[PDB]
């Protein structure tokens, strides 16, 4: 589990083709002691299973993950190039404040930046979603847009608002988004208990 | 997220004009050795993000936050100035319980107390929110207001009452709430994602 | 606390009456120096306290549980014979990895399978809820059947589809698992959150 709340910009060192997905080396500042062989770390988003470690005794700060299929469909991945800075986010551990909502770091596809607007030193973007995921994005509720937990401000159809503070905008990659960028997007999986509710309430 | 109960009574320190955002300073019983840096406080059921805390060595307990132009364009952060006391809570830890209300801290305007009638040790509050808000409030259902899980009991129209206990009155904000105030409103977030899905 | 995540199968040693109860003996492979008396032990997704280990210097290694009226109406146990396998977790410290979801060992009631399809090295289990869980078991959700934490793949009427993989298969009681079976449901926090809203209207 996560909460979409990023705590390390990472910059990915390799990008490596597979057999069905791509290996990646992503350049951190945790501490690769603190990280086992399998464990989950979101990226961008996006949840991925480490499989490589820096040799024990190195001060190296790297870990590896693989994209499979799925996640090449789906998510912005199949873009990512060396050079690249990513959010990151560890797995909630037991007693963790859970401070934006119950992200999961299952990416349901891509949404596109059409305007970005300077509101002081905080940004608005407005961002369209897939029809398909539309129903899902209501006003004042929650998303994860690359992994950032984000309130919705305001919804039209497909479109939606949200507002970057100032902080976000230092410790995360928004600062460098800018319109045309497709982002990652995770709708509020409590938003999916309302449409089962209602679709078992239909029959 | 919260679970809209409230854990202290927090007071604004200062007020520092920001470019279209203010600072604040909010003095808290909480030890900030406890704080990280990027924490989600719920101020008065405004979820904002630490940016900053005291230094190692002094004796002060404060953290500090910075409100941008939803935080100012809908809550009542807008007026607010130093000495006001303002409800607090912390973040929910996984491994806790999710009883009843979830509160996100997303408030979506200001509804306005316009009666206060005593009933013996609780205190009755009559609000009026604004129009959108109607069809969410919904009789014996939860909303969050200064960041506390009320049951909202009488309803007409965008008319409601709340009910708050003695004890409620002791450790929250709503002891000193006199009829004309403003109050955050926060509705349900199950409810608003079902009205979402409803407009379809 | 719990994740779902099992790592050790059991097996049922012998099953005791007791008055109002059951006293089970488990068989672990877990290291008997490590389990202390009165420690929690989610056993196939529910949380029992150990009452009993063996004497000092003893060679035995197992412990025991005791399971009372609410979990012999609720869960699988009431059926549990001896030489049964289980399903076993250790409880959670404040601070540890979670590579599951939460689990609190408290079930709701009991699943029941009713398709067992292969998908390759993953077998894709379809499986029949009670009433009172179906309208709170959404796709992509999570759910902790036999203590297993499993995400649920697609959900039509009372039946949902959960898949398991090789390694779920080879280190749980899944691999033995088949059509008909009563597995111990609970579902997760916000199944149980919209459940509680639900059952509010009254
Ligand atoms: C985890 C989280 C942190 C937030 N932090 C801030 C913040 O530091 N400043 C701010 O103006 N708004 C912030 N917001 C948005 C703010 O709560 C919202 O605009 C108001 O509650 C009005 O709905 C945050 C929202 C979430 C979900």
């Amino acid at each position: 589990m996560f909460t979409g709340i990023i705590t390390d910009i990472g910059k990915v060192d390799r990008v490596k083709p597979l057999n069905e997905g791509v290996l990646l080396r992503i350049e951190t500042a945790y501490d690769p002691e603190t990280i086992e062989l399998g464990a989950s770390i979101a990226c961008s988003g996006v949840c991925l299973t480490v499989v490589a470690l820096p040799e024990k005794g190195s001060n190296a700060r790297w870990f590896e993950v693989e994209a499979w299929e799925e996640a090449l469909r789906l998510t912005t991945i199949s873009s990512w190039q060396s050079g690249r800075k990513i959010n990151l986010e560890r797995s909630l551990k037991l007693g963790d404040e859970m401070g934006g909502h119950l992200v999961f770091g299952h990416v349901d596809g891509q949404a596109e930046i059409v305007e970005r607007k300077d509101e002081g030193d905080a940004v608005r973007f407005t961002l369209r979603a897939p029809e398909e995921l539309a129903p899902f994005i209501a006003q004042k509720g929650s998303v994860a847009l690359d992994g950032t937990s984000l309130t919705v401000n305001g919804v039209n159809a497909n479109e939606f608002d949200v507002l970057l503070i100032r902080h976000s905008l230092e410790v995360t990659t928004w600062g460098e988004r800018k319109a045309g960028d497709k982002v990652n997007i995770e709708i509020d999986q409590l938003a999916r208990y309302a449409a089962r509710l209602a679709q078992y309430q239909k029959l």
